[PDB]
């Protein structure tokens, strides 16, 4: 399996803080098996990690399409959203993360902090 | 875009002269996408970088069937066919490059040059 | 021969050690040519270095079929299985690379120490 093995390559990239190359072995991946749920989601993570909102939340979405049950995957995009000054979307994604993980302490921050900025009195 | 974000990854290498991997890059962006003038430009300079002019050439003509108003691409053209020896060659693309970009004073010194080594008499 | 440009730029990392890196390109030269032996024996090579035994053997085998006179893949076939223990299919395979060439004095050995472990006196 060639595609597992591009995201395996992708995933050692990743760990070491080689994002681009990363990204490159993940979309390999993705051209040979488009529903690779863990693919989208690494890939998504290299994006946000590179400060690549906009990409991060593209693939992120693709993730969760094929996997609603990843809770990491709905508090990252929530971060990515999160960054790019998006409160109210960041927040709905905060608490799907929470309503399957109550116990991501680092979700319940991010929320309370989106839920403080979020108001139009800035 | 998956092919678009293989582009700029390989584009990211060839700025730090990693050019075997920007060639990776590009090749799967040109695998999704082979009508990418700039991706075979790319590629093109890659392969100049590590002195393999023949496989230059060949990325080049590509980038030029696609966009002929690249007048860096002729100049570069030009340089890889310079560097095989091929003078005749590298004068008619230098003159290519000089009518799209008269302001190339790199292209105007090696057009000269090319000229003084193009005769018989060596 | 964007193929061949891949299993060249897989070379170029596995010669450097570059491991994951080789196994990219490797697997892009194999998404567009399958029947390149000589890119499977080397994908089977980068898996083999990195300890990656059962997925060496895979690779080996795909190059076998394609080339049967590879000396080398048959001998490197039987150290991957050497490495997982499995002294019968070492034997056996090391004995094919020797048929082939007699000269092989790491094959000798190899197979001298495999036939010592084959007993089920452990």
């Amino acid at each position: 399996n060639l595609a597992e093995k591009m995201y395996k390559a992708g995933n050692a990239m990743y760990r070491k803080g080689q994002y681009t190359i990363a990204i490159i072995a993940y979309t390999l991946a993705l051209l040979k098996d488009p529903n690779n749920a863990e693919a989208w989601y690494n890939l998504g993570n290299a994006a946000y990690k590179k400060g690549e909102y906009d990409e991060a939340i593209e693939a992120y979405q693709k993730a969760l399409e094929l996997d609603p049950n990843n809770a990491e995957a709905w508090y990252n995009l929530g971060n990515a959203y999160y960054k790019q000054g998006d409160y109210d979307e960041a927040i709905e994604y905060y608490q799907k993360a929470l309503e399957l993980d109550p116990n991501n302490a680092e979700a319940k921050q991010n929320l309370g902090n989106a839920k403080q900025k979020q108001g139009l009195e800035h």
